[PDB]
């Protein structure tokens, strides 16, 4: 197809189905929504996550450490499910029957370039360090007004799983928030579980599958 | 409409008739062009701006605090006249009769992201720091070699005002350009007004309307 | 046509045949691929380098200095043969008869924007501070692990040649690679001559010609 589209998630952000990975074997809930359109070759989407201290573990000091998580976007999960990381409910593709290849990062692309990520599917936070490439884009993520929000950066990377069957690329999505200094601890037991943070779509852009 | 696209202002930048917003109360005339491209309701594009030191303010100092302002560009003022914050004469969409819609900010994403605009329509600078949320581009504008232009940032951000008679999303777009420590002062009432500095296309992406 | 790509270099990265021009009168040998895909006069696409210490030069340091080069993508060598700065084999665009002008850098962006780079066609490495314009993307290049490669930015500026025949504008393409303080000196007359650096494909976007 001349124009294809991919998207997963809910774009209402209330039902917290996604499983995002956190530093130091830490996992929470996310909502998330995915749109990608791929043209040519080239697919340019979005991201937009949140989440809420009441899913939150209770670890570290936001502050100072970032709000840090991430997720997987799983395109061949439909012929490769234990690629499906972040337990996405689902997935939709247009044209109806178009192949979900077109979404992976490009083979060619990822050869040497890709993040083999740790086994445990509840357990594949890979920090920006240890990623063996990415593209970061900076944004401002929103929330409760006391979270002091300031801004945030995303990382995607080509990535894949020892539990997948195939050879189909996934994108793992790294995000970090960072707030002010006088910014609550989203980490604190003790913070009220309703305070929340939201980012915007962040549009990123990537090579994917193509003849 | 499988690719539908979007232009507005003068691609030969020799009509300074958009209204750009400033910090502390004040605004300026610039020249620009804003050329977008939606498909698969993934919309990218660029922006592009000149003006000079005749049509600017005489306060503070550009090298210090920056040359800042802001313009928005408005899809849906075809519908809602009120939302031409920027006085743009006119656009035109390809092809004829596909719905500037395609070129709002999506509103599921711009729920609780989306930043209100001071509602008189001769001031509504944001501050990057009042934005609710956004995404961030980093560029290098060129102009006057007296002032040293060294980078610029661009902030994209989903963006109302109560002045408007619709519920379609506008894009705020907020320029930062930075000069090196020796540059001119753009703001001195004495330096030349024909000053000037001139972004390139700065190139953006975000998420549109879709079915 | 609606979408139309263009491509260019060996996707396997094995064969060394692009000529990267480098500060001060240097130059080196690397892979690259590159890709663009065309559509409504917004183009996005990607841009993916290799090379190795034995094709570099033994002086400087470049975890102090970076690892800087240039490479230029030349739309118009179909009909203006000496724009083929980085002496690509060829090129390959979709649908066949497409004109390589979709891929050239908008005309109107690119007056009073672009920059002309130095007149010998082995020798145009042009310093950021010294570039017109550009846009700045942010990633992560991979390569062996004794370099400590941390990040990397990518300016995408439009540009022409003296030596060119034609004025349809070429794509110039600067990289600094970053390494953490620790790495060896990619530089070093002693560096093993396999130590090398391999980017992932890096997206960008900009304004092309169109109707």
């Amino acid at each position: 197809p001349e124009v294809a589209t991919y998207h997963c998630g809910d774009n209402l952000l209330e039902s917290y189905d996604i499983f995002a990975s956190l530093p130091n074997t830490n996992a929470a809930k996310v909502a998330a929504y995915c749109r990608l359109a791929a043209a040519g070759g080239v697919v340019s989407g979005t991201i937009q996550v949140t989440s809420y201290a009441g899913r939150w573990p209770k670890v570290g000091n936001s502050v100072t450490d970032g709000i840090k998580f991430a997720i997987v976007v799983s395109p061949p999960m439909d012929k490769d499910p234990r690629s499906n990381l972040s337990q996405w409910l689902g997935a939709t593709v247009f044209p109806a029957g178009a192949t979900t290849a077109l979404f992976s990062p490009n083979p060619y692309g990822s050869l040497n370039t890709i993040t083999t990520l740790p086994s445990i599917a509840s357990d594949w936070y890979v920090p920006e360090s240890n990623l063996v490439t990415y593209t970061k884009i900076h944004f401002k993520p929103t929330g409760s007004q006391q979270l002091q929000l300031a801004s945030g950066e995303l990382v995607v990377a080509a990535a894949k799983s020892p539990v997948q069957t195939t050879k189909y690329e996934l994108i793992y999505l790294g995000f970090t928030l960072k707030q002010n200094s006088s910014g609550t601890n989203f980490f604190d037991p003790n913070a009220s579980s309703d305070l929340s943070f939201l980012t915007p779509p962040i549009p990123f852009t990537y090579l994917g599958y193509y003849q």
